């Protein structure tokens, strides 16, 4: 038996995934969930019963707040007076921690752990791993963690828990909370999600103009494969002169000249205000 | 034995791939290559000897111009007087045909066939197929073809050849040359290549700012997997409110408001002028 964990939001989207992976470890886990629906999922899918806050917090080592980001501060403030010095409070996302929503408690340990998801270019032999897009099922994924406050020794404990809840694991990285914020919302959402949206809009426009729907989808997804594999150095190669010409003109044609300033601290901080 | 094919540019990047796949069919093929280097590749890799134009064109049914797009017109003009009515001249790209570079010969058949490449989201059981990014090796790919001129019956012949040179095949679509031009340069190069470039630039910027290099790469490529799979309906699901918020603000933050006008005919035509 290892440390005691209290999992709040245990019946939510991340809650049930964590509960499922924690059942396969030696951690002692108490599950806290307010919704009937979530309590039912836990019961039906995992055979787990939920307990009260007081029961969950009794001799707790690690508190995982798998609750929405907009209420991490509120929930942390409710429970913090029950937490002894040296208890770890762990979030699964850097937003609420970055925004300064966690309690003013220098004596607590604050840890964030966010998954990468399985790589788009991967050679999972297991077909079931090839179809695990999210991670935490069969395909390996890298993780990113930050020790925001606490002793250096607590990093190891937080990282161990992270490796269990997100298993199976590829690589495990240590970052700061500021770096985590550059990654998300900055890189994965402001950049990646928006530009995939644009690609889908472009695809839809060629279909509007009469390209068969499935043809446009195959063409885009196949060119994304080869182009992405080269640009991201998954394989050797170099773009043809034609492709470079397209980027040459395509950059100023599509993009605002100041697009990369999304990574400025003021812009990152504002993106986090909007979702907290 | 089936139709006779003359493969020009037989020792180039596409030439050797086509030669390799045509060796596994019943087509009778003559190979024409001007460079010593290319003649050597054919000889060494495939055991094939090259022949003269005159020999290659004698009783030819299909001429494949696997030569650079900037000289398809010139090369087609050189050889066209040797081609009898009803001979197919086939290109592997829509650019030179769209630009009107092919000879003024109403009596010839003009056919374009361009591959999709293997889909970025695929469940190839064969690991060797999982690592074929380009296509024409082990992984299946969809193809797009156009009969630009000639009788309806010639489509079938062109498509058969296309299925052999690009094998193995997923789906085979029939398009117009105008539609092919929307797909490339429009969708795959002006859009897709440019936006992957932007994603790589963003990734590089988070590394400049201190994110570990491999962490940034894993994070981006893993989020591309899950986000792309949802946006392109490879799996069910819907973006969280946070992710939608990022796109909401991200679209006007990153993109020129007129970006989708790249698909206007004038812009497509100009993109093709630059590469022909
Ligand atoms: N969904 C994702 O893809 C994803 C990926 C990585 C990280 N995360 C992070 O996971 C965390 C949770 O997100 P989610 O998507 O699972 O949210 P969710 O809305 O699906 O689940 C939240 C759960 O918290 C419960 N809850 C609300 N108030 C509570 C309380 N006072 N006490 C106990 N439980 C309470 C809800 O009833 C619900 O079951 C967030 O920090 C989010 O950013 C989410
Ligand atoms: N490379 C790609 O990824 C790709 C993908 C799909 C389609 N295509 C299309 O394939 C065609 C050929 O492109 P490539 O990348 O193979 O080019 P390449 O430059 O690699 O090969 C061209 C070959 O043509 C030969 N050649 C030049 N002049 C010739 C002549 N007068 N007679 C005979 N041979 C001659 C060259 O010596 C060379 O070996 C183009 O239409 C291109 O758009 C290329
Ligand atoms: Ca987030
Ligand atoms: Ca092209
Ligand atoms: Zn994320
Ligand atoms: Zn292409």
């Amino acid at each position: 038996m290892k440390e005691k964990i209290a999992l709040f939001g245990a019946g939510g989207k991340m809650g049930v995934r964590l509960a499922k992976n924690l059942l396969k470890s030696d951690y002692r886990v108490s599950h806290v969930e307010v919704s009937e629906v979530g309590k039912k999922r836990l019961k039906d899918e995992l055979g787990l019963e939920c307990v009260s806050t007081e029961a969950a917090l009794d001799n707790v080592d690690v508190v995982i707040l798998a609750v929405p980001d907009t209420i991490i501060g509120k929930i942390a403030a409710q429970i913090a007076p029950q937490l002894r010095p040296g208890t770890m409070v762990m979030t699964l996302d850097a937003a609420a921690p970055f925004a300064g929503h966690l309690p003013d408690r220098p004596d607590l340990t604050y840890f964030v752990a966010h998954p990468c998801h399985p790589l788009i270019f991967n050679d999972e032999t297991d077909p079931e791993a090839r179809r695990d897009y999210f991670g935490g099922g069969a395909a390996k994924q890298s993780i990113t963690s930050a020790l925001m406050q606490g002793p250096e020794e607590a990093f190891d404990l937080g990282e161990a828990v992270a490796k269990v809840i997100y298993a199976p694991i590829l690589r495990s990285y240590r970052l700061t909370v500021d770096q985590m914020a550059l990654l998300e919302p900055g890189l994965s959402e402001t950049i990646c999600a928006t530009l995939l949206q644009v690609m889908r809009e472009a695809m839809d426009e060629t279909v509007r103009r009469g390209v068969p729907k499935e043809a446009a989808r195959d063409f885009l997804l196949g060119h994304m494969n080869i182009l992405g594999a080269v640009i991201f150095n998954e394989i050797p190669g170099a773009f043809s002169d034609a492709c470079n010409k397209a980027i040459e003109f395509g950059k100023p044609r599509l993009m605002r000249d100041d697009w990369i300033k999304v990574f400025d601290r003021e812009e990152i901080a504002e993106s986090i205000r909007r979702i907290t």
